[PDB]
């Protein structure tokens, strides 16, 4: 297989009539198809069932994006039986014709982004570019994945030769696992976590979180027509804490691939060091989980430079992001300067329905309204609040931008993960302490520092204690190839995604010797 | 750092006259020193203990080989705070430096190889060339580590490019970790399992065996001497439900790193998957766990050359190896000529007191003796006894070698590990067959085919599902380098030793990026 | 498949007891079955025939060495059958898995060289060096072809990515082809011929010569041993021009590898230029032919260096080899004293029975007794013979070293291949005379320079126009991987033995491409 070096899929800023001309068709022709029903996909069909998933526009909660079908365990099952069923010949075709495989499915993605960036819109409240970037994330996953499996093709090991032997040790796949992802990159994480693992020969049932069962569904759709073979993957849209817990429990799960919240990934973990009755391995689980993420800034920045990097890190997505900087940790010459700059930024950044393009969409749900508001309530009571707040008029879940001051540093606030538009700025006295403040979380997925000083830049690069880390710039998109993504600490497991290392999580070995 | 391309340390075989009568020398010296009193070492320093751990000869377990200190809680944490001081600076030397300390730690062992060879005779009943084995092998970790390493150095990752700036990925150590090792290789596995995850910046606390505390107290005086900084390798002789227990159930264990039984590997694993109070990670546990590793042979074979590798591997070291060949699965046409011939060699096999290097010594505790029993009582019901499954007489644990015919499959002897000199002999139709025989069990560490069909060869390639495979040789004594060693199911986590991949498993990688 | 690094197969000396020894006991193994009879080898079994074909010492032309079947048609017919039944299957090995399987066979035939070579002894009268040295090129073309076959390996092609598109040109195998061998090195050669084509997935018909047709049989019980699939390789001893032109002049025959006599393989080349009724392909034909080979020495050589690498490339195998010194070729200062040199040493050279290993064994038969002893006659009239030129005593076809001097470069002797041990000496004015008078025959193959000169050895480099040339050492004995073998001109299509472009020969390229 020869195709062009990896690039990474532009992601479009819709500043051209034509990008802007495809997105208001798009939009209109996903907003006219509101009410849709789509089934669960078990060994190549697709499967009804009685019981629905709802989803909800964020912008208008009144609103049915659309429904699918609710895997229960019997529908488990099913998949489980398609899924080995799929693996004993999937697992010997070339790797070159898998790889194949998913640059088709990629085709077909890149065909349908416009489509696919309009449902985030509708059905998780992503701004324009907020979906592009989603979308365009998911591409490079399937680009990035192809290219990579060639490089454990058979035999890929390097082994030391013996005398009047061969000596060939060769990669395998594991089996069939499950995927269990996040609502916040229902395309990128969701599409990433499959197709890594089904291209190096696993097989795969797929849970989407249940706020984007639709776009989940989308992306199968593609599979299909991609024509990857029944069982190799399989769509079960369902309830988190009923199938999801099932399969991960499942002593026929191989392997379990999760993103999604801390509370979530300590129990996957706890329950994958188990073994169930039955069981005949030891399981492998991946957990990536969240983050309490700073960006430092010390007085010899550029504050104007610094205050927009810090904007659009905290409040992109509506701060729903894993790398999100919900911590602002101010030296004592920078605070007055970046703080003023960063009220001003966050002041003029409008709130509406994702459709309208605006700054902030709503957050996700009714449920994560409730919880970044409780937080709200709390930062109250443990810092100054400075701007926002405050739930903002409308049946869509608006919430303004907000920011406290002078918290403390082992405050909730500047510890838990609130995952809203909720900034906790710190006051430190110098470099030193802002380090000492930075790392003291639980977590450790990505941080920032704009600084113009080389031996505090680098300094950091040995001692900011996070797996992806940013100098003076966002500290959110992560670009698949360029930066492989993931965390320390309790922010994961460290499976780096987009790296050439991710797929041998997905990977075992076999040492073969012939005497002649 | 630029040394020769790696070589395995050759096996000495003690065909002249020189070798043997440097081994008697070795004997004579480690008997004069049966006496000896080996503390605990921590932070640098041999630190001694109130209570004692005792080591017995099996040849004659009424002759004390030595005593050692004995860790509780107490010294578990003083080495933990001496370790997690240790690692501050430790991750910090360039790779070459730490390369080029295993590699003195190495000449060193070299050095010392008869003497270490002639305590394991005396400390766990191997043979000469066993023991010559087991010390070659720690000897060949350290050099392939040392070199192994210098692959992951900074900045080692291969990342795209973006442009206007930097994007650079890198791997650190963990942190410190706990070493469980076993007694049948406490020489090799013990070294190994601490010397890759500190070669790359990791500390290590290092539990041996109870059954081989003396020889592991050895290797720390080549690593004292060697000169790692203080806590950089910490030697904790002691209880494994205890002391082992404490250290794996930790809030502050960052990995675990064990070989042993499933039983305990089973517990570990499970341990590992929880989050201790206050724990601020996801542990990671490698387990390495036993087999149940068959060799087939079938109609085409050279049977002259598949008894005397099935006798080495069902009989070496008395059978106590993971590797150890306890099933032995015939075709039809295969099924008297192979059986005569192994029996035939078998009778002929000599059992005694290792130190006269008979073909087996005894096992290794008056433990192990009542559970090899134990099972030659079970195979009685199952099988049919054609040849040993006797205690023979004398202090000594010397059992004779053991062969149980027309064992079914599934019957316990077939089956569970019994880890003693017993070999389970299964008649199969053809070579369909023989592998479905082969793979109905809950273990994948080694197998091996003997046959001249290539057809059946690479069938089995494609198909034996163990993790090391060999055709037409014994299937024990997987040579570091040439051979990546560890298995798949129930063998463990397939953390494969002495491959390019283990040092990974150690390491976490971090990605930082400037924009200019 | 991780191998050593390709080391050529030492040439047994016979220096030690042990080897002297070893010798015995095989010429005695191989004389105590002169009895037997070797049938064909079609489709994985041995398959005898009515007819038969004798085979004689030609030390002792009435002693029988053995008999074999004899091919015709209607087993031309069958042996078709077989190899493209067989290509279907064996095309679509791992290329892994077939040279695994070469790599058997080289280890069985290195367990039979003693046995071999014996065979050569008295099959076609080597002395026990010239034995030794073809046996071990065999071993070294199996050895080094197996190595080579993965440099191809699917998809081996370095192509030009295009956008949206894979593009994917790799490799495959012709079909069956027929191999026409020659007697003087019918281990070597007869092996390389079948071993290179089937390593990368043809299938071979094996024609060996007439005088050679016992070890041929033997090569075959070797490679049955080695287990490669019916149809693969097939052993057709019979009549050249019988058999062997049948299925040259084949429509159904893809390819032909012939090494032997100009005249023979000028028709085999004519005749795979056309078109046979039905067939559907372009013929590829690998016609490797003779030499009229010369040795040049200039004024500032070393004279006794010189002369003893003469003698060796003149007489070895009693100049039977393409590669042979048939030509000295003297300036006016060198032509006294290396004249006298050649002389003294070669009359110094025994001839005799094979097996009392002399400097010379017999001629290999009456045909090739008559062709010499012609020659010799021719040679009296064109130039003055000065040593040997006579039938020594015996029923065996011994002859004397024979040199002529005074011979004109346009002389019968001068030009055309004796194949016998006849050195003909020409003297010229300087070094560019001497070129002049080396380069002035139709042949190509191999050729010496022994001066001291730089300036004349890299005239030589760029001018001496031979396939093989060699400085300051004899011209025969090219090493498999060292010295690429092959001619130009009518020293046929140089196809070059023993080097990477030699497996390219036997394969066509697809270049597949998708757009997605
Ligand atoms: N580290 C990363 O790369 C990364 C990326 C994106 C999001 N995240 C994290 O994800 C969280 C937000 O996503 P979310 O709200 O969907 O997380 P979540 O943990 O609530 O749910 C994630 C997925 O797990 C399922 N689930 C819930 N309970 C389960 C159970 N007990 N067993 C099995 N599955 C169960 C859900 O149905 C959903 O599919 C945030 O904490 C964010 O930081 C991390
Ligand atoms: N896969 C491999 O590479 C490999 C190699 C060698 C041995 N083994 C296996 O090891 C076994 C024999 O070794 P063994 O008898 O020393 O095994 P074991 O499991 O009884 O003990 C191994 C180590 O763990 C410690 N330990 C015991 N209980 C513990 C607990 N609950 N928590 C923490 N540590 C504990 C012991 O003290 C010892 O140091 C066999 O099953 C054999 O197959 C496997
Ligand atoms: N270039 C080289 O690498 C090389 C190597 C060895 C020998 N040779 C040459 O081989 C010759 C000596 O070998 P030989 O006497 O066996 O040669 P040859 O040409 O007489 O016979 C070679 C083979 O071709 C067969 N044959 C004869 N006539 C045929 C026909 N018309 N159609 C198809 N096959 C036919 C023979 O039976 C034999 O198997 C010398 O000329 C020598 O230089 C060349
Ligand atoms: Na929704
Ligand atoms: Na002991
Ligand atoms: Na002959």
């Amino acid at each position: 297989m020869t195709v062009e070096p990896f690039r990474n899929e532009p992601i479009e800023t819709f500043q051209t009539e034509e990008a802007r001309r495809a997105m208001r068709e798009a939009l209109r022709r996903v907003r006219e198809e509101f009410g849709r029903h789509y089934p669960l996909y078990i060994g190549g069909e697709w499967v009804d069932t009685k019981e629905r998933m709802v989803s909800l526009n964020p912008s208008a909660p009144s609103e049915v994006v659309g429904t699918t079908a609710k895997a229960g365990k019997a529908e488990a099952e099913a998949a489980l039986e398609a899924a080995w069923k799929a693996f004993k010949t999937w697992k010997d075709w070339p790797q070159e014709d898998r790889s194949r495989l998913l640059l088709k499915a990629a085709a077909l993605m890149r065909r349908r982004k416009r489509e696919l960036e309009a449902t985030l819109v509708y059905e998780v409240g992503k701004n324009w570019v907020e979906a592009s970037a989603d979308v365009a994330e998911a591409i490079d996953f399937i680009e990035y994945y192809a290219r990579a499996a060639l490089r454990y093709r058979y035999p890929a090991v390097e082994v030391v030769p013996y005398p009047g032997e061969d000596n060939e040790s060769f990669y395998v796949p594991l089996g069939a696992g499950v995927v269990i992802a996040p609502w916040n990159f229902p395309v990128a994480i969701f599409t990433g976590m499959i197709v890594g693992p089904v291209a190096v020969g696993n097989t795969v049932i797929a849970k989407p979180a249940e706020d984007a069962v639709v776009v989940g569904a989308k992306v199968f759709e593609i599979f299909h027509e991609a024509g990857f073979p029944p069982g190799v993957v399989n769509f079960l849209p369902g309830v988190g804490e009923e199938v999801g817990a099932y399969l991960v429990e499942h002593p026929r799960i191989r392997f379990i691939n999760f993103t999604g919240s801390l509370e979530v990934g300590l129990k996957i973990y706890e329950a994958a060091g188990r073994l169930a009755p039955g069981q005949t391995w030891f399981k492998r689980a991946y957990v990536e989980t969240g983050g309490k993420d700073a960006i430092i800034v010390d007085e010899t920045a550029d504050f104007d430079l610094a205050a927009e990097g810090v904007v659009v890190s905290a409040y992109g997505f509506q701060g729903q992001k894993c790398s999100a900087a919900s911590r602002l940790i101010l030296t004592q010459g920078a605070y007055e300067p970046v703080l003023e700059r960063v009220l001003k930024r966050a002041e003029r950044l409008s709130v509406g329905p994702a459709e309208e393009n605006p700054d902030l969409g709503p957050v996700v749900s009714a449920e994560q309204e409730r919880k970044v508001l409780s937080y709200i309530e709390i930062g109250k009571n443990e810092g100054q609040l400075v701007l926002g707040g405050k739930r903002l008029e409308g049946e869509g879940y608006f919430i303004a931008p907000t920011v406290f001051t002078e918290v403390p540093p082992k405050a909730r606030i500047a510890q838990e993960e609130i995952f809203g538009p909720v900034l906790s700025v710190i006051r430190v006295k110098d470099f030193a302490e802002a380090l000492e403040v930075a790392n003291d979380t639980p977590y450790g997925l990505t941080g920032g520092v704009y600084s113009r000083k080389r031996e505090h830049l680098e300094w950091a690069r040995r001692e900011f204690h996070v797996g992806n880390l940013y100098f003076n710039r966002k500290i959110t998109g992560a670009l698949v190839g360029v930066q492989p993504f993931g965390g320390f600490k309790l922010s994961g497991t460290n499976a780096k995604t987009g790296a050439l290392d991710y797929l041998r999580l997905f990977l075992e070995m076999k040492a073969v010797a012939e005497r002649f």
